[PDB]
């Protein structure tokens, strides 16, 4: 039997469809439960609440659980860009069967024999601001409508910032990353900080961005140390 918290267990039984406590160390992962009562708990549950995107209207979301997690040598890889400015706390959504692998490798970029398609700005890392447009790339469904999102530290640096799709060969000297602009954004006025990184969780408002390809924004790394995977939740899907 299994020495883990209930909600790790569960977690551990969803992401692996070997006992319990063997599959969790395969994660090299440290997986704590953060406390519902919490600021980090409050804070997040209102990043969820604000940012679902008026568009995505086939589904409401409830968030069950709440995970704090530290992948095995994340420390020492994200080192030399801990210091870079412009740190973001960012939503990214994946199929469940993909959480083994993302957690014990971490977010990777597609391979060149992956297609482009749905890459608007090439092989790269991903991320929203909207939970909603993560949680599209959970591909949940009514008969499937529990689905895992991570919240990651994101180095954004000096951002590239564009409206319409352009596979950049690199990025310009001085940049760290690419943003999408999307018409709608996440009230800046609104941003707070937790533990140092920006959290964009304000209700959408007009970007006042016009000719551009993007209802919402994204971002892009495309150097996988310029994440800091932080937090895990398990949500709940409400299909209307
Ligand atoms: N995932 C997000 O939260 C996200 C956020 C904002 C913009 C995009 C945006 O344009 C994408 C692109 C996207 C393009 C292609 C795929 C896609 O098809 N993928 C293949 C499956 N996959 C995977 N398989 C095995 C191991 C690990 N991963 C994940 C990738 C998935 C997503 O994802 C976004």
């Amino acid at each position: 039997k299994s020495k883990l918290p209930k909600p790790v267990q569960d977690l551990i039984k969803m992401i692996f469809g070997d006992p319990i406590d063997v599959n969790y160390e395969k994660l090299k992962t440290d997986i704590k439960v953060v406390d519902r009562d919490s600021e980090e708990a409050e804070i997040i549950r209102k990043y969820v609440k604000n940012t679902h995107a008026t568009t995505h209207n086939a589904y409401d979301l409830e968030v069950i659980d709440i995970f704090k997690i530290e992948r095995e040598g994340e420390c020492q890889r994200y080192k030399p860009f801990k210091q870079l400015h412009n740190r973001r706390l960012l939503w990214h959504g994946s199929r469940t069967t993909n959480f083994a692998g993302i957690l014990s490798q971490g977010l990777r970029i597609a391979p060149p024999e992956a297609p482009v398609t749905g890459y608007m700005f090439g092989k790269g890392i991903y991320f929203a601001d909207m939970v909603s447009k993560s949680a599209n790339y959970c591909h949940t469904s009514q008969g499937d409508p529990i689905g895992l999102i991570l919240l990651g530290e994101v180095a954004l640096g000096n951002m590239y910032e564009l409206k319409h799709a352009s596979h950049i060969s690199k990025l310009p000297k001085g940049k760290h990353s690419v943003k999408g602009l999307g018409k709608t954004t996440p009230d800046p006025s609104a941003n707070i900080s937790l533990d140092g990184v920006d959290v964009p969780l304000g209700t959408g408002i007009s970007s006042g961005v016009n000719d551009t390809s993007l209802l919402y924004n994204e971002y892009i790394v495309y150097d996988i140390a310029q994440v800091n995977l932080k937090y895990l939740l398990k949500l709940k899907f409400n299909f209307k």
